[PDB]
């Protein structure tokens, strides 16, 4: 109900209370510029020197792909850094008619799988993009990275996952869900 | 659990945390007049021009429809207001035994789907039927208009309809259900 | 989740919101005397002309029956309480080993179906059965009578019995639970 | 729901409403000593009438079994307490990377199902398993005995197992959760 057990043959049959507290959730970027047409170029005019970086993972990855300046609309923003396969993923939410956000998730859950965006060579679009520890209508982060944290027989267990098999001798746990405050899962095996 | 979620070629695949904070509703209108016979004649004796005007709808339209005699009991006004194709549907609540009323509720949710309703040439019709701006035991409503709000990744989304297809690129969410308070869905694509 | 609806060809289709506040239930009586055998008969030794009345139903209807010293045990007393078609029925709870205790529940649930037992003839049996409206180890209300309350369409509706088909046109509402505070279930016909 | 419940030839027909407010659970302990490597061995050198007594049940039963050197590992004590078919069944959590614990439980439900470990011969072991009634980094108790709470038709029935069978004429309640605060779960048989 909050979660599914698939069992192995090293498992140890017997009674288990399981808390599910928090689920690895991943983070995400996600812009605040007024956008009124996704096909838009929000980019500088003829710099031919752009490009985007993106650094995400752990252990972190940093990728650096070029940008045309065709390539500075959201739509194309979005296909770029879809194709980098640079571990996060983009995808535009159209809030209402004449109102878009680009938002970019970290492909990988974890407390410690954060994100950041770097745009070179066009502070304009840098402008709307750019994302690292510090901030000032800039990119912002609407979703928190966190790990996910469950108790199994009063034992607390923290992973960036929620396929957790690397916890319990034969057991995986695929956390789906939260459960009630004073309410562990009685479960048998 | 709190929503269905049909996907098409054009989705990006990725993790998404989802909050349903409200469900679209559909205004509804009720009778307080206490009525002990649904077939009793409400309404004035001998009045040859009388009508019922409803407003519903986004954008709004008015519909004018004409009530003989016959019509103003509270079976033969649901009949009529059903039958006028109106923006809003009509249906008769047994309270108890003796005890009747009528029901008008909007036929599309939204905050801005507001139904208004005017007797013209029967004031004591009018006294249970008549609901505007302006108002013991007149028109009365009972459900709130309102739209669907949600958040997806973050962001917050607001709708006229429970069916969310004009947001997430190549993605509906049907709602079905509100999401507990410090919990968001955590879904996967 | 919260109700099953059953609809017939009179429903009127639209949307509608239901909140479920209570349910039905039926009263429940319970002996409070320590009884350490089931069989180990309870009343006065020799009494010819012993009897039971119960008083139960809505209307309320009364059934005298005899008991012989050997009907005064628990295991007794629960069948011939159930072989009377008297409106309650009858059932013994086994909180521990040498500890029982006997249950007379009401047949049918609603708030103006309560019982009243009253034993004739037997002031020992009638320290553990009987019950009336006053009281002072004997019998105890154990669960409380009460109808169902839900609201359709914010127009609140009572009724003695959870299958409520006697309020909207062509629809039956079989409760199954209530319905989360601030919560109501949103509904399509 | 919170409970599903089977049904004899004995049982009496009727509206019934049930609490569960606990669940029995199985005492569990967990050594809290820092091990890094579930091979190692954690015993001092040399000793040969080494033992582990454990008490475990209800009645309680004592088992004493022989340690060798070798078997002073978490892999091989769990395997050790796993075949001595003591009345508990032992497991290692792998709280991270170089940090592993080992976790006996009860194998029988109930508030007075109580656990203890007594190591005889080898004051180093001892300080990570020893368990009794008086006690930083010793062995610890990480979920509490309990019996079962539910009350049936208002009535409060505690037992040291989730199959409660003994209570009502002819009906099994296998208890899987409990029940909502101002809520319990009406049934019908
Ligand atoms: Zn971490
Ligand atoms: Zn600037
Ligand atoms: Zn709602
Ligand atoms: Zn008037
Ligand atoms: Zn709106
Ligand atoms: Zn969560
Ligand atoms: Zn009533
Ligand atoms: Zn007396
Ligand atoms: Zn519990
Ligand atoms: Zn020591
Ligand atoms: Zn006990
Ligand atoms: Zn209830």
């Amino acid at each position: 109900d909050a979660f599914k057990i698939t069992t192995n043959a090293k498992a140890v049959p017997g009674n288990y209370v399981v808390e599910v507290n928090k689920l690895a959730q991943a983070q995400t970027l996600t812009t605040q510029a007024k956008v009124s047409d996704q096909g838009a170029k929000l980019g500088a005019e003829g710099v031919t020197d752009r490009s985007l970086t993106i650094t995400a993972g752990n252990p972190p990855k940093e990728t650096k792909i070029p940008l045309s300046d065709d390539q500075t609309s959201l739509v194309e923003l979005r296909d770029a850094i879809n194709g980098a396969k640079a571990g996060v993923t983009a995808s535009i939410m159209r809030v209402g008619d004449n109102d878009y956000q680009l938002a970019v998730s970290s492909s990988t859950t974890g407390e410690n799988n954060k994100i950041s965006l770097q745009v070179d060579n066009d502070d304009q679009l840098g402008d709307i993009l750019n994302y690292n520890a510090t901030r000032g209508t800039a990119m912002k982060q609407t979703v928190a990275p966190q790990d996910a944290e469950l108790t199994v027989n009063g034992t607390a267990i923290k992973r960036s996952t929620n396929s957790i098999s690397d916890a319990l001798q034969g057991v995986t746990i695929d956390l789906k869900t939260k459960t009630k405050t004073d309410e562990p899962q009685h479960l048998v095996i």
